[PDB]
């Protein structure tokens, strides 16, 4: 059970991330049932499109989505499916989307698991054509999803990135 | 545990798969453990050979195999292993083998996975060459196996296809 | 040398096309130089998409916008870059560029290199979801590189794409 | 829980691996946690190096590093991250790192998996050019790791190979 | 050019092996032209079988067919297409075909390619599983391909491979 | 043919970039023959390591050593192998070999192929892992091939590599 993992060693600044979809991975949607543990294939999607980034979730969490938070971490390589990254919440990416709001976290690997982003200390120190790639992918992947739509509306910084994950630790309690 | 997960939301035409083994895989046979639910490598294949499709098993079925029954399932991208797929048996591939008989099942997955096969209401449907390439696989992938055979007799439609997991969910009771 | 090579053992019907791009590939725009026949890296494409089918043009042919003629081949597996496709166009896709107006064929590869797309005679007899990635691509893959957008026309069918070729092999070398 | 799976069928030459790192993979350290069975990336290597074998550990042991006993397996093709393989050891390397001694173990398939080394007896019949591989990577792979260490010891048979996973069978009761 | 090159620096110990398709690669046969040197897809393999050792030829040579000199390399890792290994025969494969007899040389590479295969002088030093690998792909890889049949006659030894050699260099430009 | 190909466009800013050896590619050293164009198998590397970044040559240059340029270029994902990266030098690393004084310069693409390296003028502006990756790589991936070894010197900048490039083209054809 991936209950087991706690959402991090020192929340807000260092949240563990269940990567569902790797990185450049296959274009195929994977989603963590919460009940089996198992990665269940939601969509094939119909887009020629794959992930800028891992994404997945972090554990024992809560938002207005009815599941957990949602998290892009960016590694220097992408890693399995199914894996816990411990890394650090640097920006928050809103958006609205067929069913309301839904509110996505772009995240980075800690000082033990890589130097590579020790001076990421907000989502406009990455590069920016993977901040604009990571708006594209979002805003264009479900085109050919029929009835779903999505529309980007502004990025957040880390200091309110940090602030989600507050508020989703205890919405779990 | 995979035992949570049902063998499907509406047996008979919404089973779902484990994967065990990915398409265009490795020549590695993996198989899941129903104790630990761990991916347990059977035999690295000795024929130069990989999988035409997706291959697993039904959760929570039983066939005289003494095992669950044996599914693959067509994808428009080969699945990652242990993962679940919501699909529609479409076919029944009956063969012998050097102990006794066993039984496989074409699938296709669902509405909310992929529009790619909503024409494919039965194993004919698919592309001549796949099944075709699906029976020369099971005939000559363990032809390097010492005393090991396999004998392709032939193939039945999706309603004896849904007939076969019908008597496998109860025979699990 | 690469125009060492003609347009079709039996232009339009039968046409050869040398892949530039290759399917499901790294982001890469490749582009082959005809001074040199090397392979020139010409774009590392800033949106997260890969190309739906190999991209390539028909050797000993001359376009509107002064280079070959484009041709997108659909293959069982990508192949390699800078490899010769025998095939037969199945439809147009028709554009407007920043430049002016564009247009890309679609091809299937000749009967004796697969079976699998014989009685696919028209674009049409393509999958669906297939034709609308073409179309979602080309009119997306270029949104992040400035100076360049794509506006989808709409498709013509088979015979057109023959009379293209005709056309495109008659003003050429 | 990895912990259902025994030590293997018949220790010592018979143990089970559960693989953390796939050979040939990419710069990525896995970690199973013991607590979550979940894999976790424990750093990215900041070497250019990968790793020459599958690198996991026997389940239920124990040794003086605090964590199970480390084993390396060969294998004609990587198998997934989180498989457990059923192999033999024939092999012992060790070496000193910065907090103290670590002592891997090489392995190999067995008779039912792969025929491929049934004449391996110990780690010396394995070609001297992976055996230099491998300790190569040790040697190396840490270079960047600030603080961190390895130096290389020695090499040990398979009857004292098979002699510390008797001695970490009942370390861990 | 391609027949720019010799058949080996020092034939026929030591030969030179342009490879048309390597190793463990998709399932995709490609011939390499001599009026052009570009790559031709000559087929998509109907069997879900994958080359065990990159396949070519030797340059400069000319065989009873019409063709250059078959040969299969065996080396540690698939090499590009289209590249050139040296590499050293040490054993011939014979078979007859649906237009007469055939021959497949199995060559390893040269001593200062890779340590790893020296003490290869025959084709029975090779692994037994590998040496049947080959034996049952040649067999099978053309099942599924209408009008074609092969038929695996034996083996001969490694002062065979370096006559037929001979021969093949003697005949040609 | 491949001197075809100007050392640069507007040399020494402007270069272009023959690559001989993906990044992140299997461990097979690729030298590019000059008689022939063709790629050769150099070297199956021994040690357990891969490219840092694609390497190449530039054409129509002559170093020291008798063969062209070394240039390293850093790509956002790997270039297929013998294709042109127009790039700009932005450093410059040098070494002691077996035969004497070697260099390699590091390049990052031309603005027109990414936007991504366009602030990266200097070697420090790349991250300074990489830098250390290229360190290491070079200082250890020779340490299993006999009779070799290579010496980290130290980095010299910018301008120096522009130089380097003045003289190469310099003494050339």
């Amino acid at each position: 059970s991936y209950n087991n993992i706690p959402a991090g060693k020192d929340a807000p600044n260092d949240i563990y991330v269940i990567i569902e979809i790797p990185a450049n991975a296959a274009p195929i949607r994977y989603e963590i049932d919460k009940d089996s543990d198992a990665l269940f294939v939601d969509r094939f999607m119909g887009t020629a499109m794959f992930y800028p980034a891992n994404y997945g979730y972090v554990p024992n969490t809560l938002s207005e989505d009815g599941d957990p938070l949602d998290v892009l971490v960016v590694t220097p390589y992408p890693v399995a499916a199914g894996s816990v990254i411990r890394c650090r919440p640097v920006g928050k990416l809103n958006m609205e989307d067929d069913g309301g709001i839904d509110a996505k976290l772009i995240a980075v690997p800690h000082e033990k698991l890589s130097p590579l982003y020790k001076d990421v200390k907000e989502y406009t120190d990455l590069p920016q054509l993977l901040i604009n790639q990571v708006e594209h992918f979002f805003s264009h992947y479900k085109d050919l999803e029929p009835g779903k739509w999505v529309k980007i509306s502004g990025w957040e910084g880390a200091d309110v990135a940090k602030a989600e994950v507050i508020k989703a630790i205890e919405a779990a309690k």
